[PDB]
């Protein structure tokens, strides 16, 4: 049975899509779906997709439930689409892709990830499930997530954390360190060594490394002075610059994280999804300084104290380039006598 | 004059319908009520029900502003209208019963208890008002609370705490502390003994007696010892098990807000209401421990080492029944080696 | 180009409208602005105004980013409309003004503010454009910020805060100090000397003196004795009293401050928007003492007491005038045998 | 009393807004307004405005229901607003001005026409409604509608025609031609001498002179014989050509009333109001010529005849002016070897 | 520029987009789009369709406004997108295509029919358009039109009718009548003989032979008499059986249009597109004679006599196959002592 009332059972009696027999009463209006509860309507689900409120429902209720990489890392690969799975972007409140595969009736593309109009998307197979390390092999582009060895294939470690029902974490009791594989028209293709984000948030900012630690408690100068970080533009780059009117620099988000320890200050996310780099309208609530669009990454400090420190800070400028989560990320090198100016991330 | 533009004058003016003569201008937009203060638009109410939203807005404003029962435990006693008066359902954000009597002309059934139509349902009635006393004696079904001594009849002590405005507190400056009675087609019931559950949240919890004080405090296993709980699988059923992929035991609300105050996790209510039992959607952050239907009660502690220290720990598995709150809740008990496994409550 | 698509490539590229060419593909569902990005659908806006959603987006990407008065100021001084900028109020999440003067094309009723349409309205104008001091000087009726000294016209110091992207600050990096002017009828005004709130929140509560340093250190008898406060009421009209059911007093927002931060209570205010005066309905949860309509001011406590105390306590009871924010406040008064009973703005 | 429920009470009872005592229950949901007959919901007003549905049903109860000038006549006189009542747009299911006087709490700009806001505006005046003409005396801009003479004034006979519950007629048991006269700045104008449009419709459309049943019933030859029309086109004016796959001519309502009765064709209104001119998107059925913008007028035929007639045939192109409706019409006219290639109004 | 104000820019002045310059102010509230003109906003366009109301007014500013193939036949040929169009389904007030190929941002795929994602699908190529015959030279999958020869591709006559701006018609100063040509993996195929459907209605129908002329007006025996029609159930599948409460036969639009001149009836139309074989839900005013599904088809009557001509009347039940709209469809026929009892299409 795949119907509205069956998948509100499901959600009412299993907490998500199960496979369960049985059905509630469900009342659609707005964009809400209720269910009857001693006689009076509780609301299950609030659509914020742009998909109708029943498949926006069935999707959300079909959501993958173990730890799954961040939507930020599909995109990078150019994922399209998954194998008999919904990823749901919890960022944005929506399915990562506009289509299913075996699924939901009313997006589907087709039932198996073998039939003829998959064989040009990018699929994603996650060899936690039985089959798909098999269709990956036959599949003409896919990517491909383990988490032990695939016979016959060089893995590529992927990022320490994963996303488990839209938490962002390490995993202890679980395993969120994939391997991971790429194929494109039918060959295998090696994926580059690249840095990872660490995909932390503002106010839970921990640090992991004594680096981080060091950075975090240490005043400025005493920081800089011992890990000998003169000529890169600290100061400005990482920690801001907050005496003028325009914002300077304040690009790593560790950067932020001490900053509003200190002195909470308002962070507008004008596109409201999952990135690589993310772009920010901050205002400094204690000195009224601002920027528009501040562009800040979340790197592992001891990651981008690597990155900068093997520039050519003798041409005025240059756009560098920085593998990042799969990516080729563009950062915009200014520099003046042999020392950083600024050195930040685009999106 | 029962119109939306003087219920709207009444918000404005006394924060809630309290029977004053005026109009204001309002529109009526999406589902929300707007008025204009000097020139611009102000939102007083966005309708989250699934009525109307003027009958809702109506409905709102004339809610019950005194400390009234906890919607969980009118449904417990099976409650199905309020004589004269709205009991607003704050977790719903809605109003607990569907129809009203003397309130509403759009969701009345009556203007008076007395009717005919009202003597098969259950009518709660508020001994604080002047003549509801008398009407719950010549009621066929009713509820009746009262701070006091009703003449002729054996009270039930209540709760401590009642809901003041959404507030859920245990009254000082005002009685939170009801005696109740019941009468079943025409004859008065004697309620049961029960335990009452505290109606604590996760973030704000204080303990009330020194065994919540110890268990806060003192590390697990000493805890267990002073208190002689060895055999009873505290470390399970009231801890939290979190070194598997599903997270086992975690049943009592003071066992979350212990893990809570050290490691924050994700509580997804899918079934937003007032309950006796709530079940959540868990997901542990630090180790990625997880289970999809948690069934979480907040008793005193006294009163659930009291519960399980009743149980014969001899038998594999079998439902135990518990009055709480005035209903039978169920129970599951899993025995081994004259020792628990488990025991966690069903919704 | 005036178009949706040239608009959303604004806040897509630069954060906010800035004049820049280029277009993206939106679509318009519900009252919420959508844009593609990697072929997914983000959302950029959603409407909370009455405006039709598409206009509401303009006018909000066309916000001032710049620190401006706060919507109480303007209100207060009689402001209409602003010449060729939109004004944003943050609390109702919506344009302050009606109308636009050369702004958009679905709201203007002109394009400058010196067309005979706009003479009657109070227009207000910012030094710190090009040509709108001269502007000013030629308008009927009007107000003017500067930042300095305007020649030929006697200053009005204005309030040490304005706003910044939402958030009232006194700047450090930029300025928030204006002088204000003002014309009515072609004849320059003489603004009265006012008092002015400080535009505080309960929960990040910060002194501005050492009487409210002491007054969130020190115990009530201690505050009251060593600043002289004997036969005021303190306690009663700045502490408050939460004793009874109906709750005393507390309308001073430093009373609010000092009571969270001992016990957290519930805030409700029913009409969300920017005024001097504010009215709450207030539920204690350590009591349950509740008022349904308690009115507050954020004045500077030595503002506070530098009022009261140059009041007859001799009279029963009068209302007092008070300028503050450049509005004459009403306070009642009420005095017993010397001394205050209560002493309450009111909204 | 001023509310919703009043206004749905004479709606009830008596068709519109009578200004009765009483109230009905209504509900609101979607853009509609409902009320309880014998305990069903029955629609009484689906909202086709831009405005917030309680404020458009309230608008459309109080609607004049007498004789009304049709919509075009009012723009092109300049009204902007009407003094003391409403007038509806049957054509836009809609408002025919913005804003009212004295009507609606939420569209007032006043109470009176009396009052300084209304003194620029051209203010709409009934003299068969007491008080107007003085009123309009008193005005600084308006525009006075009689029924009779009035001192001092000079009249302009307006239309034969008038609106009546949105239907357009020349009255028999009740008056519709009306005196008309118009003030700017205080100084009474002299209106021009105007021709008339006939505001007919195809499917029912009738003649009105012997030459309009000359035109229906001859023959397209005998016709232009009769009335010596040799020279002017109306075999392509007038009759239309279908010959093309672009229509050619038919500019005039009579003639497509002629072909519509011989052959079906659809007229696509893709700019659905009143004006003296109005343009189609004609698809004709039989031959499948069509014309995207096809400029239709309905004049009397005669009036028509005696204004192609008073031309110079001797251009290429000219733009000719003519009085219709109090506004010039913009005519353009072809000619080719001293006689009439075509001649079509513009919007 | 690509944009919305551009699109009703061409709305409102050329009736359909026509790719002009120029913008105009636009208002989007519920699902419909206004446009202010003389200060009063005007609807352009109300959405019908699932799409967001901005990209449904974009694809229905660019329909084709010259004749297509009806959309029947279109699905019949496996179409499956147009290249450089947008085909309008007045059906169903949508577009008959989910996707668009260089015609809206929002809905496009590629912006030619050469990128590799079209080379699958089966792509609607007109060869009255420039380059579009050369583009389906190289296509994969595509159905091509002309209106005259192709060089070395053998055509197949289609219909003689085709739509225009939602009118069927026959073409007398446009040309209706196409050449229809279909490739399949870079394969050009034989399209089989086929009959066509009429695409008439029943209000207005209209005979096309002398057959049909006499089946409208002859009496029914006097018909089947002339025919030579006796044994071939013309009473009861052309004429349709009334005398039951069950209604018999009736699958032929002309009979339909008989019946309606006779004695009207209701067709409820339960899935509203445009089919070659419809199902209705009819119920006969007159009798009371009524049928949940009637399927019934608009053969040319000398077409549908030639069918059930070429039947063998010696079999109790078969399913017969004949190609109409390029298509095969089901017809039962059902037998009986060697003469057919009835004979009807399936859906």
């Amino acid at each position: 049975e795949m119907s509205l009332e069956n998948v509100a059972f499901n959600v009412v009696n299993k907490g998500h899509f199960d496979g369960q027999q049985g059905e509630v009463p469900v009342s659609i209006i707005n964009n809400t779906v209720y269910t009857k509860v001693d006689g009076v309507d509780v609301e299950l689900f609030e659509n914020k997709t742009t998909l109708p409120v029943n498949v926006a429902f069935e999707l959300w209720a079909k959501r993958n439930i173990k730890p799954v990489p961040e939507v930020k890392i599909l995109n990078n690969l150019g994922v399209d689409i998954a194998a008999n799975t919904v990823i749901w972007d919890y960022k944005r409140d929506a399915p990562a892709h506009i289509s299913t595969i075996g699924v939901c009736s009313m997006t589907d593309i087709a039932k198996k990830p073998t039939e003829t109009i998959c064989a040009p998307l990018t699929v994603f197979f996650d060899g936690r499930v039985d089959g798909q390390v098999d269709l990956f092999r036959n599949a003409r582009n896919g990517v491909l997530i383990t988490e032990g060895s695939v016979k016959g294939l060089q893995p590529s470690v992927g990022p320490k954390q994963a996303s488990l029902n839209g938490v962002t974490l390490i995993g202890e009791a679980v395993k969120t360190q994939f391997n991971y594989y790429k194929k494109v028209d039918g060959v295998v293709q090696q994926l580059p060594e690249t840095y990872f984000t660490q995909s932390r948030n503002l106010q839970e900012f921990k640090p992991r490394s004594q680096m981080e630690i060091d950075f975090l408690e240490l005043a400025m100068d005493e920081f800089i002075e011992r890990y000998k970080l003169e000529g890169y533009a600290f100061e400005h780059i990482v920690y801001g610059d907050f005496s003028h009117s325009q914002l300077g620099g304040l690009h790593l988000l560790i950067g932020l994280a001490k900053r509003f320890k200190e002195s909470p200050f308002e962070l507008e996310d004008f596109i409201p999804m999952d990135s690589t780099v993310k772009n920010y309208f901050i205002t400094d609530a204690q000195t009224g300084s601002s920027k528009c669009v501040c562009s800040v990454i979340d790197l592992l400090l001891d990651d981008f104290v690597e990155i900068i420190k093997s520039q050519d800070l003798s041409v005025v400028s240059k756009v560098v380039k920085v593998t990042i989560d799969y990516t080729e990320i563009s950062f915009m090198l200014w520099c003046k006598d042999g020392h950083v100016e600024t050195f930040y991330p685009k999106l």
